[PDB]
């Protein structure tokens, strides 16, 4: 990868690398001048020449071809692919250029949270975008702040606690369709590492579009706080955190699951006095205690978040319903 993505490199006799925009598991995204499109700047996703990742890239290209034909005006804010090609055996996907991810923005802003008015706008766009995927028999599966990109991330700075950066325009798009799965496709029952895994994913109960809703609830809490309420990679710890924040797992889900490794009799097999246990007790608390204000717009936000973090994926709010929530009435 190091060998093919340096500034000044030309890809496909067309795209001149001017900068690296980011790095992920899949490889790297670079900013290029498109010399056959009048010098337009584009993003180019450079994928690792590794089976797993090439496969995911071919899949993302098929999804994006479908989405971009279905929504040619990008009314629903999914990243627009321009074309793709191969370069020294690596799959390269060309995208309209976007700005900094929401994750990166929070990081470069000292983990300061977004202002509620910006959260409302961003939440609405993310809901409408992902609802579009849901309407086309797709599940994203990997929604997280790192996969939500600002269209343009210019900001202003002012003293508040501390100095803060505030977006001038908080418009976003949804990116990374390398994990997106169609309804009639084989669903990975092993879901791999994810920022925010839904309980039905952890418990191998089956997953579909509701698992996106769960992730979006988690995104919204992270936007409001500046940090995730589930600071863990471990699946049992994650369940332990869920119980602290959201209450006990429903009996009916515990009864159904084959993941008996997490359970002992009817209850989570969790030692509250272990290292991980003590940390969970410190780091997690009931959802609504995370509120920074009791003001009604905060209550509106937290009501939506709680609905998105409903354990049972059948009962969980759909995006179509979330779009009609009171939190969004100010945008009407
Ligand atoms: C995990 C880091 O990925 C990115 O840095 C990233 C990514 C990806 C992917 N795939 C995910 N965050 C981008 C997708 C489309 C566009 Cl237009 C841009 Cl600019 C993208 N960037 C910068």
């Amino acid at each position: 990868m190091h060998l093919i993505c340096q500034s000044g490199d030309v890809l496909s006799a067309r795209y001149e690398i001017v900068d690296t925009l980011g790095e992920g598991a899949f490889g790297k995204v670079v900013e290029c001048i498109d010399h056959k499109a009048g010098g337009r700047h584009v993003a180019v996703k450079i994928v690792k020449n590794v089976d797993r990742y090439c496969e995911a890239a071919r899949s993302e290209i098929q999804v994006l071809e479908h989405l971009n034909t279905t929504d040619p005006n990008s009314t629903f804010r999914c990243v627009q692919m321009l074309e793709w090609f191969e370069h020294h055996g690596h799959i390269c996907i060309v995208f309209e250029l976007l700005g900094l991810s929401t994750y990166d923005f929070i990081k470069e802003n000292g983990f300061l949270p977004f202002r509620l008015d910006h959260i409302r706008k961003m939440a609405y766009q993310i809901c409408k975008s992902v609802n579009f995927l849901h309407s086309n028999k797709l599940t994203h599966t990997d929604l997280k702040p790192e996969n939500i990109l600002f269209v343009q991330s210019d900001y202003t700075e002012a003293y508040n606690k501390r100095d803060e950066r505030t977006l001038i325009n908080p418009d976003i798009k949804v990116v990374d369709f390398g994990s997106a799965t169609y309804d009639d496709e084989h669903h990975s029952t092993l879901v791999s590492t994810r920022h925010y895994r839904a309980p039905e994913v952890i418990l191998a109960l089956g997953w579909s579009q509701p698992c996106d809703v769960w992730s979006i609830g988690c995104i919204l809490i992270e936007y409001y706080l500046g940090f995730t309420v589930f600071p863990t990679h471990d699946s049992k710890e994650h369940l332990a955190m869920m119980e602290r924040i959201l209450g006990p797992l429903p009996k009916h889900m515990i009864q159904k699951t084959r993941k008996r490794k997490y359970f002992h009799h009817d209850r989570l097999d969790w030692d509250e006095h272990s290292s991980a246990g003590r940390y969970v007790s410190r780091a997690c608390k009931p959802l609504k205690e995370f509120m920074l204000s009791q003001d009604v717009e905060h209550e509106r936000l937290f009501d939506l978040i709680q609905k998105m973090l409903e354990y049972d994926p059948a009962k969980r709010i759909t995006l179509r319903e979330a779009l009609k929530h009171p939190f969004f009435d100010l945008l009407k």
